[PDB]
């Protein structure tokens, strides 16, 4: 019952990084962002497998140690993140629960990961790591850079990953959301579309996603310095 | 017309920092957070004066170089931030426009500051530095840590400081908001309460507010390393 399979969508190109090299293959130390991410998942004993979805043609993955790891399986991802997650879910085996984690979030801590996994003993829907909103938030007027009003930040959260859900429920919700042309952001949004309400497990705010050039040095700082 | 007076509320105790020393008096390099903040404002030629509101009894301010600076005036702040800003606005002289900046945001860049000041030539309401929301945001169900739904991040912004407004309009709006018992967060929220819609001037996301222990090292990283 405690066996978990992780799915890491890593089929993007990181166009917002300026590098011709996909960001997940940029390094911090001498390990790639993808490796930092994958190894944080493999550190928890319950993670028995990790399925990494890569772009077809991606010739870099094969040159990493992950390519020959007994607990790692690679599959081709798709056009959008949701497509890549589905492809990963297809190779997840018989795992009852799945952990979906962005290849671009290398700063994941073990304590957050462990608290997220505890959801399988107390939830039938699952949940996500999330950080509470700290800044005062403003909603802009439609099409203009003028403030319409302040958005109550009480009960407002930044969605992070991993996101942990029963495997087949996630597969079904992503499948339905996509087929009905729903607007999908993260895995939780697919459950949301189908009427579910995933749990919010508070996590560290330094669990950042490397998206822009400056993020590389910040991620490096968070890992240590 | 181009003369600006800045007001820096610095009368808080930074209880969330764990230090008995008020956070604005913690140092980065050999300059206090308050000094980094104040000096960033004084770097722009239009800032002719800075009024710093401190807690009564605050015995630290007097020991800093700012205490004898010809362009700096100190006043006693109040119970809440809005009270301290009002006290500062009272000593702002005849300045037509005022810049309100948190003592705890030492990472302000000159380019953002200059773009914010340009509002006086194109607005009668003023505006604030703000950073666009990047993460997918979730709204929690009332009183529970379960996701109600995803909040559209399009047109959603993190409010930062400085916040720049015509002096007397700001004074009047803060005065009314407080008298009517409105919920005030930043200076823009006071204008909002009175029917105004301040401008959003996009600024750097590394313009952070030192609030928790870990923020000190992050602020130090952003300044340089
Ligand atoms: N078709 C896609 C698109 C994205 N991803 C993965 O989704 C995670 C994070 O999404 P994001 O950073 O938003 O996408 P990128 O394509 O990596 O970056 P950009 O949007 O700047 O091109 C990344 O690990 C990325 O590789 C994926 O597997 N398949
Ligand atoms: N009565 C108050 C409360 C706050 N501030 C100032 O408001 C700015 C930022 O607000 P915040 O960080 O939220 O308040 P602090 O009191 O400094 O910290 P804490 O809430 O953890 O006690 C700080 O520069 C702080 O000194 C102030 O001048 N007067
Ligand atoms: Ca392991
Ligand atoms: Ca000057
Ligand atoms: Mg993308
Ligand atoms: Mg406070």
């Amino acid at each position: 019952h405690l066996d978990v399979c992780a799915v890491v969508p890593a089929a993007g190109f990181g166009r917002r990084m300026q590098t011709e090299c996909p960001k997940q293959y940029l390094s911090i130390g001498n390990q790639t962002i993808l490796e930092h991410s994958v190894h944080a998942l493999l550190a928890h004993p319950r993670v028995k497998r990790v399925v990494i979805a890569i772009s077809p043609g991606d010739s870099r993955f094969a040159q990493l140690p992950l390519a020959n790891h007994p607990q790692i399986t690679v599959v081709d991802g798709g056009d959008e993140r949701a497509d890549s997650v589905l492809a990963g879910l297809k190779a997840a085996g018989d795992a009852q629960w799945v952990l979906v984690h962005d290849a671009a979030r290398p700063c994941l801590h073990q304590d957050d990961l462990a608290r997220l996994l505890a959801l399988s003993e107390t939830s039938r829907t699952g949940g996500i790591l999330a950080a509470p909103v700290r800044d005062t938030m403003k909603r802009a007027e439609p099409g203009k850079n003028a403030i319409a009003h302040t958005v109550d930040r009480n009960g407002l959260w930044h969605a992070l990953t991993p996101q942990f859900f029963p495997r087949e429920l996630l597969h079904d919700c992503l499948t339905r959301a996509l087929n009905e042309g729903a607007t999908i952001t993260d895995e939780a949004s697919a459950l949301e579309y189908c009427g579910f309400h995933p749990q919010l497990v508070e996590g560290r705010a330094d669990n950042i996603k490397v998206t822009r050039p400056e993020d590389l040095a910040l991620a490096e700082f968070y890992l240590t310095r």
